[PDB]
């Protein structure tokens, strides 16, 4: 009855330990300060890994939300409908702390770090789901710091462990989700330019009257909102539920269509007179959010790696099975050297990330901040901007059968600009980085010490320090990508010649930064390379 | 912000006890000998009721079942996937023994009418989920008879009260479903036309060539399947799995794209070289599965009642509510006379229903045995047939609301027609009726004996008699309908003549039976009748 | 590489004549004064009947409309997107005016009931599209009798043959369509409860504020709407776009999903101080489209006719080549009985829509107009009832295959309810016949001339009479479905003693008015009511 026989078609990726089987991030969790988690990180990894586990991340994707304005009587209803897979895949993410680990009376040493290597986990198997939990962490010791006085009673929701899915007012709720609302149809990256207008009231509460063009998750509890005020543009509380109960005068007016982040409800909303709480001063919305757009900006780069990581490992358990030409392909020269440098180019990302995650939990340090200030924008514009390219790469050594949407790869794929995009998207990042090195006292001195530390180690390091050194004479804006993408080099560069093997080291110096190219690894690099990015060292 | 306010909708029906509300179900458990269950079927009724209960229904039909032919490595997998509310209703029906609690090792006296009511109870809320359920049913008693020696570990599953979706060989699993496959593309009602072949192997054991038109369930751990012998039409245990663990070689080439009955899944399937156990003797095949056939038609019956039970119980909800003209719908006397007419029907349709489940019940007894022999038939031809029309009106009593998908009714109506086309259809259940009358030693004397118990209490059901009989002299195939018709019209009202309250069996009997029609119901009649409908008696 | 070969599968019924295979109607075209347009009608009977044509109305349906609230950019749009074979549809509909050909100037004598032919034979390839053409016909005498001033220049796109689906206002466009919006939450049936409201402008327009709840047609150049004033409920031109040619402020809220006539936007819409124009007085905008209504009524049951008639040719021609127990299902005796009944109800719907088409026609004699404005909701009711249960049968005859999606009949099926729900549904036609019997002088009178006429020809049919007689003393409101139901047999089996043949007339009465039922039909009769359904005749 068969025409034919199926051979050479490997199994794909699954049941595997999705912590343990990335060499560099274990070395980078114990390194960092956030060892304590690694039996939790090991144990979390196994259940991301399953077959069942990826499953969710497909139906929630492939079964996105649905707007419900109305109900069948006709009566305005305002609420999003999603598949049972997402309630499964929040359930775990509050389960896990994604959303507020670094948040707890008496969180440790290490837990902004911790809550980043459970973050990259959660990630590699569903990336929609992370949107809320995002905004939730940014949000919530912005929240905790100003959070007004009716609303009191959210304080121990937002510190839970418990997602939530009920329709009620969050003060009874069991935990919270919070959003931001701060993108009109004139501009997202130039936010001044919003025309949502917040009238105060008699009580001190203030009446909006606008839109937002791209709302995500609106089924939040509450979102921060930007609005302009007699003072100036503001940022508000604006809950879903009234204090007395009523529902918030919020309109949900369309969901996106979007080519990614499928599982993620995306709404264009109106304010008809809906209620918000001032946070901070009048004309404060700008500066009150700017750590809130940091952590933000953390998480999209971390996002894009970890997306990143999961198409790699898809590709090297691929590349190792399938055979062409009589051998592996994994063997194949050409191939070896590609996997080898993709694989090269997520350790120097690893490296960096986990470091930038411990000056974020060390913020308390006057240095830590500045180099987090600095590190964090050029993180996200390197590394979005990276995950296109990177990812197109892995589903090309998969060949066809990675073009099928039955493969994890084209939804990675569809994902990866999603993260460049957000916040202003890359040249905005650019522009913060430029900013903050023309006008924060202190950098020139932190980026020396940062690199006379290191300096005599590697020919092509020194160089590219003295080129920035250079550059950042007449730092002209038109520059500002070239210039981001030299600073981000040199903070991975030197963290990779402070704690990788001198030969490791050597090896990324030099791919990444001897100008000339035509680099060729030695046999040994790649082995290892290859061997720690399957487990091998954790 | 609004154009007007919403008023004068009715709240849907939801978070309802389905036994509780419905005085004639009621009434015929305790009747019929299944008063035991009275209190389960309340607690069940309640669960089935809820929102949650009646959502599971949506999703399992708006997200019909996927075949899976192939796997992405292209190897063949012949599987399906459905909707995770599949099969939490699976679990529930299992759980409450649709599937098999008459067949217990010590059921008790009342079981067959228990069962019965909770199939109706579970058809309320969703109805392909009922078609493995009643398949099983219906074929495991004569699998217990039968079973094949390499599958003699199967009794224990096939007596669980557990749902089992593991894919793997019966004997390993906690619970088992059973298929039946009959029907070919040249025909299902004339079954000696099947061109699958089975040819006899060293071991007793036989290979079937060919194919099966309609086969639901295929996930099914065996089908019971028809085909041709050296020795003519036979039947076979066809399992999913051999016993050694391989699958067997049933193709699953197309998944029906069906008007109703969508969640559940049917197949074209071909047969290349499966193997199959004779049941029985070669040739035996339709003899041995007339029971089997008279179960799965009182289910269809039995069903398409309940569909017509939720239909009305959403009817008589929703125009209590609305009003028009000033007043409830459910007082206009023109709608308040249809519903009660509807009221009336089902009435008449519960207590044949219910006296044919005792039949079946108590079938050990001959006469008994001959009468669900002849009223079983009857039953799926007219009730069946009934559904259709009744169902639509319905739909009208909400008005436009009802034709939109969000309500339960459009899916009720696209349900109605299945239970119809089952088994050879109407026409077959009618030619079935003339040949028991013609060829039952016993009928003539059985049917005397039930109508002279009632005889002078009716002038119409007496007349009614006098037709039948006269009909019966020359019993013309082209009146196969006419006779069914009359038949089960004095079976119905054989019952309410005993049963009903005395204004009760003469509205039954007028309404039904008074060859002119214009027939009006008392006000008392009326108000009982809607009474009994929504709780009331219970 | 078979495992089977596929035999005794009919082939399905495409590429015939839709006009020349009904005997019926193209005897009821001669008769009724429209002989004149049959070469046309075999025409249109030969291009409607063919795979292509047949393909646009599955594609249709499967591929139903869009709506488009807003672009790209965020700005209202309030659109409806078509598959291409929509407006294939219009265009074929619109060049054989079946929305205007009554209406032409010198549109010649039996002008509507060519026009209902020519319908039916539409009606039979797609449903939906048949709404914009009946709203458009029965609106276009009042519109171009009641039209206001600054809408002048639409008379010539009212009276074209021409389809315009362009986005402009109506008096730039070459053809025009009209709906109607009456229905509100609150009520359908009693549009007396009405409350969008409209205020009289400086300039004699009104402004409107309020909602329609089912709205069909929405991208209609403009919809005559029900609206309260000062002077009581009222009838406005409210046309898509105003006389300065901005948009009407019409807002598009939500498209219902359907069970059937799916592909036909219907909406639930808002007036945001939409622009009207007053038709008639303040106050009379019941009595002002109760014609209007009358020409909707009789399209439904023209509407539910057709698709009867078509189901059954398709039942037919499959019975014809299908086998059963060795010989084919139509000789079945069983079958041809069925086929035989359903044949005679369309031969009896056939005679009584015709004679009312030319009752509408000749409307300036005022029996003329009495007969229609007494048989229009009688046959609206009653064959929009019958509709579901016959159409039911005939997907019975198919099995199996009549009940996927791939067939014919479940869009058959699906539709059937719309019918019998449009203007007020069943309840409302029956208490209009009331009204009309009680309220209207000379109905008795000719109700008695039209049954002495045929006055001794049959038994049954002078027995009906009396019933009916009798039953008239007291019409009890709730006796309005009898009481309706017999005048439309009393007014069909007229029709048929006067023009059918006497053993077809015979036949009809007994089948139809003889209160014991088991009546067999002669072999003669059978064999000329199939052939005549086939072609035959014409
Ligand atoms: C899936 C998704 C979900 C989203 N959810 C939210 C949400 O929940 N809340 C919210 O507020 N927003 C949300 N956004 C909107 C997102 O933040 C914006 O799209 C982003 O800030 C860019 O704004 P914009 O689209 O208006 O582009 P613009 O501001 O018009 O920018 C267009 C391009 O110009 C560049 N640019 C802007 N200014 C300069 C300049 N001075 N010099 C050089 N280049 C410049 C930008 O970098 C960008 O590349 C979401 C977006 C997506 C895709
Ligand atoms: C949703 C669905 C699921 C199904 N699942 C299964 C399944 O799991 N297993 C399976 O075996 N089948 C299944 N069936 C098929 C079903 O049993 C058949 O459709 C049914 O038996 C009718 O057979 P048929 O379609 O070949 O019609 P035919 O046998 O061709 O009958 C067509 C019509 O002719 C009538 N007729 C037949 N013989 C006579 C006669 N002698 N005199 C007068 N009238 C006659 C029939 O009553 C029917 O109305 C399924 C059907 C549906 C719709
Ligand atoms: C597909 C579709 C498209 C439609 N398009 C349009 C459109 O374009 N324009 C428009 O105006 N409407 C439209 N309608 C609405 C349709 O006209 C209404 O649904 C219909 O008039 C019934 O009104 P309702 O749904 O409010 O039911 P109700 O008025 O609430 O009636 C419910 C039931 O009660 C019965 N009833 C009402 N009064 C009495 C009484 N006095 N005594 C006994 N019984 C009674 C009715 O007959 C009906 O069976 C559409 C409907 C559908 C399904
Ligand atoms: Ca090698
Ligand atoms: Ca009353
Ligand atoms: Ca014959």
């Amino acid at each position: 009855w068969q025409t034919h026989t199926v051979f050479n078609q490997p199994i794909p990726l699954n049941n595997s330990n999705l912590y343990l089987s990335d060499g560099a991030l274990c070395e980078a969790v114990t390194r960092e300060g956030a060892g304590w988690d690694s039996d939790f990180l090991a144990s979390i990894g196994q259940q991301l890994g399953t077959a069942e586990s990826l499953e969710l991340g497909r139906l929630a994707n492939v079964n996105p939300p649905e707007l419900l304005r109305y109900d069948a009587q006709g009566r305005r209803l305002d609420d999003v409908r999603f598949h049972p897979a997402w309630h499964l895949l929040m359930q775990a993410l509050c389960t896990n702390r994604v959303h507020n680990l670094a948040w707890e009376e008496d969180a440790r040493s290490g837990a902004f770090v911790a809550r980043a290597a459970r973050f990259m986990l959660h990630a590699q198997v569903e990336a929609g789901s992370l949107c809320p939990i995002t905004m939730t962490f940014a949000a919530t010791p912005l929240l905790l710091q100003m959070l007004p006085a009716p609303f009191q009673d959210w304080t121990t929701p937002l510190l839970s462990d418990r997602y939530d899915s009920h329709l009620l007012p969050g003060g009874q709720k069991r935990g919270l989700l919070i959003g931001m609302g701060m993108t009109e149809k004139q501009g997202g990256s130039d936010v001044m330019s919003n025309t949502t207008r917040a009238e105060r009231l008699e009580d001190g509460s203030y009446r909006l009257v606008g839109h937002k063009w791209f709302f995500s998750v609106p089924q939040s509890d509450a979102h921060l909102v930007l609005a302009q005020t007699a003072g100036g543009l503001s940022c508000f509380f604006v809950p879903r539920f009234l204090p007395d109960g009523q529902r918030n005068a919020i309109r949900l007016e369309r969901l996106k269509d979007k080519l990614g982040n499928r599982s993620n409800a995306s709404c264009e909303v109106e304010f008809q007179d809906a209620i918000g709480w001032l946070l901070g001063l009048e004309g404060e919305g700008i500066r009150l959010i700017l750590k809130m757009g940091g952590m933000t900006r953390f998480d999209c780069a971390l996002g894009s790696h970890a997306m990143m990581r999961r198409a790699f490992s898809l590709a090297i358990y691929h590349a190792h099975q399938r055979h062409v030409f009589g051998n592996p392909l994994i063997q194949q020269p050409l191939m070896r050297h590609v996997l080898s440098r993709m694989a090269l180019q997520l350790e120097g990302q690893t490296a960096l990330l986990f470091r930038l995650a411990r000056a974020w939990d060390r913020r308390a340090d006057a240095k830590e901040a500045l180099w987090a200030r600095l590190f964090t924008p050029a993180a996200k514009f390197v590394i979005c901007k990276r995950g296109m390219p990177f990812v197109a790469e892995a589903m090309e050594v998969l060949g066809g059968i990675g073009y099928c949407e039955e493969s994890e790869l084209p939804r990675l794929y569809r994902e990866m600009p999603v993260n460049s995009i957000w916040e202003g998207s890359g040249n905005i990042m650019c522009l913060d980085v430029l900013r903050v090195l023309n006008k924060q006292a202190g950098v020139y001195d932190l980026l020396s010490e940062a690199f006379v530390e290191v300096k005599g180690q590697d020919r092509y390091f020194d160089r590219a320090v003295r080129r920035l050194q250079q550059q950042l004479r007449k730092p002209a804006e038109e520059l500002g990508r070239e210039i981001t993408h030299q600073l981000f080099l040199l903070g991975c560069g030197a963290q990779m010649l402070k704690y990788a093997s001198p030969p490791m080291a050597q090896a990324w110096c030099q791919v990444m930064l001897d100008t000339r190219g035509g680099v060729r690894l030695s046999e040994q690099i790649q082995n290892d390379l290859l061997l720690r990015a399957t487990g091998g060292v954790c």
